């Protein structure tokens, strides 16, 4: 049957990106099939419908497009309750941390997310250090490195670690590294794959223990007005492909793509070196991490927010969904 509604989905990553290939294409396929063609989904990668990645959230909210995928922290100050998921050593896997992020959003961010229908509120998989030249074997090695992070709280951590943070969306990272504006970038390994950085940032540092260095909250966001405009028999077709299960799935795709990329480097199929900092060394980065946590909670409280409560709930949810994933397998 002919399209009753065409949904334009706009994002900042290339079509070859794992989340595009393994989530957005199947999402398109299921929405079009289950709607018997009454819903058409058009995917627009690489900012093909214009603007820059910080503009994405409002493109969906304001209805310039129907669906976006973005980083909430690309808009500094805008999603203060979401910032709890940027904190050091809070996250585990993409899969578990995403499910925690979706539940957290549903229970704490109803005001912050007013005007968008959340298909998935999720995080990326473990954030790691990627550099052009410097093998980071110790805290001292990051001193004075120009490092790109996605958000003011990850940049805050990078500065407390003794780096020089330069805030920008990861889409500027290729050119900035190319021209010597950056020494490197934090991102998960699947983002290395996506952005074609494997042959540029060839030094990679990961950590010891039951928590990743950091992550950041992302969103697959639908214009609430466009959802509200759908007939009562097409709204449930969206609902069937929206919520915490979708967030878990996005995190799982990234986790799997991380593993492929890390294996490819370790095997010598792709040039690079992976350096895992031992327990004692990691403990040094976690001790700085705690100072950022303590600071954020104090900042939050002075500003009215119950930061301590939001931090306790975010950490409880990560542990809950991590243990549930661990018990199953
Ligand atoms: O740090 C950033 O600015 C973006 C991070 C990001 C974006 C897309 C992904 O699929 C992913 O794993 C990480
Ligand atoms: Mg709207």
């Amino acid at each position: 049957q002919e399209a009753e509604y065409t949904l334009r989905l706009h994002h900042f990553f290339p079509a070859s990106a794992p989340v595009h290939q393994e989530y957005f294409l199947p999402w398109k396929e299921a929405i079009e099939k289950e709607s018997d063609g009454r819903l058409a989904v058009e995917l627009y990668p690489s900012m093909q419908l214009g603007g820059t990645p910080p503009s994405l959230y409002d493109q969906a909210k304001d209805g310039q497009v129907d669906i976006i995928w973005t980083v909430l922290g690309y808009n500094s100050g805008r999603f203060p309750r979401a910032e709890v998921f940027d904190l050091p050593f809070l996250p585990t896997s993409g899969a578990a941390t995403s499910q925690a992020a979706h539940e957290y959003a549903m229970t704490h961010m109803q005001d912050e997310l007013e005007g968008v229908y959340p298909i998935a509120v999720h995080t990326h998989s473990p954030g790691a250090l990627h550099t052009k030249e410097t093998r980071i074997e110790a805290l001292e090695d990051i001193e004075g490195l120009k490092m790109r992070g996605p958000s003011r709280l990850v940049n805050r951590y990078l500065a407390k670690l003794g780096a020089e943070p330069i805030g920008m969306p990861v889409a500027q990272a290729l050119e900035a590294l190319s021209r010597g504006v950056l020494d490197g970038t934090v991102i998960p390994f699947e983002a290395i794959t996506a952005m074609g950085l494997a042959d540029i940032t060839t030094e990679h540092t990961i950590f010891s223990g039951d928590r990743a260095l950091y992550t950041t909250m992302m969103i697959v966001a639908m214009d609430q007005d466009k959802y509200d405009a759908l007939p009562e028999d097409l709204q449930p077709i969206i609902d069937a492909h929206a919520g915490g299960r979708e967030a878990y799935r996005i995190g799982q795709i990234m986790d799997q793509a991380d593993h492929r990329q890390i294996l490819a480097i370790q095997s010598g199929e792709q040039p690079g070196t992976i350096t895992r900092l031992g327990s004692e060394e990691t403990a040094r980065w976690q001790a700085v991490g705690q100072e950022v946590v303590d600071e954020w909670i104090a900042e939050a409280e002075e500003k009215g927010l119950d930061g301590q409560m939001l931090y306790d709930d975010a950490t409880r949810l990560v542990e809950r969904y991590t243990r549930a994933a661990a018990l199953e397998h």
